[PDB]
């Protein structure tokens, strides 16, 4: 959407306060032992005590507070009896309304200590990529400079990007103009951020797939070489004076 009152923009960071609340405490829960079941139950908990409700279940029915991604998992796993090991590379994207408006956010971390420090590369990269993507937003910019700053990122880390998965325009939903936020650099593309766009950038950084497929289910997307990627999600509204990230405290 385009915010165009302060009440708009104040609904926004709310509800970007409490989806980065939520991302925080399960990121910060989430340890050897625990299952991602467990992990959404915490969602669902504070989705409650801050009345808000999850965007998964509210727009696509997916059967799940929060989408968790473990290893060969990429993006929209679902919590599950799945208990989390030493060393997995886990993402937790945690999107949801409140008063009619939205946000997206998420983040891939290891827990504890993986024997192969990829793991982490990924994340490092994914972080980086995310910081080189919004130093590039201003009122006039394309959009496609996002992509390309995602991309150079990875190159410069010897790693790929995940090309067939973007971000999006966010606001009165999960899915708005722009319908695509590229991890790359697409030459044919003219399309402008203005004042009070509000986007959804989530760049995903690949060890080595360039691509995700079907998973073990309907809503889980995976490589099937295995490969380690990482995500890292902020919705970000453009003004003249900076981009606001109502999801980072
Ligand atoms: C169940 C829908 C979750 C959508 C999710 N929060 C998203 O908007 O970041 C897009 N994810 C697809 C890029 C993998
Ligand atoms: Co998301
Ligand atoms: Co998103």
């Amino acid at each position: 959407m385009i915010v165009k009152t302060e009440e708009e923009l104040q609904a926004l960071k709310e509800i970007g306060y409490i989806c980065a609340k939520v991302r925080n405490t399960m990121q910060a829960a989430t340890k050897p032992g625990i299952t991602t079941k467990e992990l959404d139950n915490i969602a669902k908990e504070l989705f409650e005590e801050y009345g808000a409700i999850s965007a998964p279940i509210h727009d696509e029915n997916f059967p799940g507070q929060t989408c968790i991604s473990v290893n060969e998992e990429v993006a929209h796993g679902i919590p599950s009896k799945r208990v989390i090991r030493e060393g997995d590379l886990v993402n937790i994207d945690v999107s949801a309304l409140k008063n009619g408006y939205y946000a997206d956010t998420g983040i891939s971390f290891v827990v504890g200590e993986s024997d192969d420090p990829m793991k982490q590369k990924v994340c490092d990269v994914a972080t980086m990529a995310f910081e080189n993507a919004i130093a590039k937003v201003k009122p006039g910019t394309k959009l496609s400079n996002i992509g390309k700053a995602v991309h150079n990122t990875a190159r410069q880390n010897d790693l790929k990007v995940i090309k067939n998965l973007t971000g999006h325009g966010v606001g009165l939903s999960l899915h708005e103009a722009p319908a695509h936020v590229l991890n790359y650099f697409d030459p044919k593309d003219k399309t402008l951020l203005t004042e009070g766009m509000v986007l959804a950038i989530e760049p995903f950084i690949s060890s080595n797939a360039s691509f995700v497929t079907e998973g073990k289910n309907e809503w889980a997307f995976e490589t099937s070489d295995k490969s380690f990627v990482a995500q890292i999600e902020h919705t970000v509204i453009v003004t003249k004076d900076g981009p606001i990230l109502t999801t980072k405290i």
